[PDB]
């Protein structure tokens, strides 16, 4: 492991708290992507030239065209990405991607196949996988793996800031510092849990108390951290105690109270070995109104992860927003800080 004395840092832009992405370059001349940084998974991909139209979210998203790359190098192996909450095709190439100033010849997936659910909702283009290698689709070398080979970033850990308010133009929207931290957005000091194994970004929880009654994983579980995820997931057994505690309806996809009630909601908390990370009703609920008239929908929503990695808790943005969190690969763990 080459350590230099480089640091990168990727501007972010927040849009409703939901979904944080920056920009990368493929190719040259670059074009340019809006991409997720994901640590929830190990591949890089963007939707292609060569996807059919007949997909309205490539109509909808910026495509990459391999015939005006004179960098790109053809492979055309078959792949398949497969997320919990839904899944995208197509066939790897390689080329150049530009990435906070760095530029590391990358291997990534050309999406020829992205279905609207969810995709359609996506204010980007495509993903970053943050994982490890292990995790890989099609054994791909992550990026980060890639430019770490480089020797120019200090450490060999990425931090990552997602910021509360959204929308504000003014204010920076989300940062992610490649080779360390930036200690301009926390506070006090960081404090870590290691990976249960390593290849994956999940650390072991030791209990999550609603209010006072530290009523779920009373065996302690896992919290996989997963900053391409909106909202902090749990089991739909877990969830289901969870809304019960806070009087929530189970609608479709999420669950909410009449708007009213959200102050009122108690903290909820997740003992990550070591410390209590508490979240107050403002952090988790989207407070858009105060009637009881309205519906107020909550940051935490059920979703079941298959194995060998599930089933999991996954602590997203909703989490991340409060503490700015490090992904230290060298000594596999996860540094936690009041994000300020
Ligand atoms: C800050 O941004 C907020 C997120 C916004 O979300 C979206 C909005 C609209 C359309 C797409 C998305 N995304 C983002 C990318 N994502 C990826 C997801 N995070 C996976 O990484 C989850 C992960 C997984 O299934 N890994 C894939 C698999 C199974 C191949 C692997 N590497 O293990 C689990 C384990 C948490 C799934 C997803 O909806
Ligand atoms: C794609 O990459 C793999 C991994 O090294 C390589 O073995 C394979 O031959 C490549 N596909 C081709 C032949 O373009």
């Amino acid at each position: 492991l080459t350590l230099g004395n480089t640091t990168s840092s990727v501007i972010l832009t927040n849009y409703m708290d939901t979904q944080y992405y920056g920009e990368i370059g493929i190719g040259t001349p670059p074009q340019t992507f809006k991409v997720v940084f994901d640590t929830g998974s190990s591949n890089v991909w963007v939707p292609s030239s060569k996807c059919s139209r007949l997909y309205t979210a490539c109509v909808y998203h910026k495509l990459f065209d391999a015939s005006d790359s004179s960098s790109y190098k053809h492979n055309g192996t078959e792949l398949t990405l497969r997320y919990s909450t839904g899944t995208v095709s197509g066939f790897l190439s390689q080329d150049i991607i530009t990435v906070g100033g760095i530029t590391v010849t990358q291997m990534f997936g050309e999406v020829t196949e992205m279905p609207a659910l969810p995709f359609m909702l996506a204010e980007f283009d495509g993903v970053v996988g943050m994982g490890f290698i292990e995790q890989a689709i099609g054994r791909v070398t992550p990026i980060f793996d890639n430019i770490i080979s480089q020797g120019v970033l200090k450490e060999d850990v990425f931090s990552f800031y997602y910021n509360r308010d959204s929308e504000n133009s003014q204010s920076l929207g989300g940062q992610i510092v490649l080779g360390g931290s930036d200690p301009q957005h926390y506070e006090g000091n960081f404090h870590y849990i290691n990976l249960i194994k390593t290849g994956v970004w999940q650390i072991q929880m030791k209990g999550v108390s609603v209010g006072s009654s530290t009523l779920l994983c009373e065996d302690g579980c896992l919290a996989l951290v997963d900053t391409g995820a909106s909202y902090i997931s749990g089991s739909t057994s877990s969830i289901e105690k969870l809304m019960e505690a806070l009087g929530a309806k189970k609608r479709l996809f999420d669950y909410v109270v009449k708007c009213n009630e959200g102050p009122t909601l108690p903290d909820i908390s997740f003992h990550l070995g070591g410390k209590e990370y508490t979240l107050t009703s403002a952090d988790y609920v989207f407070q858009e109104s105060y009637s009881s008239k309205k519906l107020c929908t909550l940051a935490i929503h059920a979703m079941d992860i298959p194995p060998p990695t599930g089933p999991t808790w996954a602590l997203g943005a909703t989490f991340i927003r409060k503490f700015y969190t490090e992904f230290d690969r060298r000594n596999n763990r996860i540094g936690f800080a009041l994000a300020r």
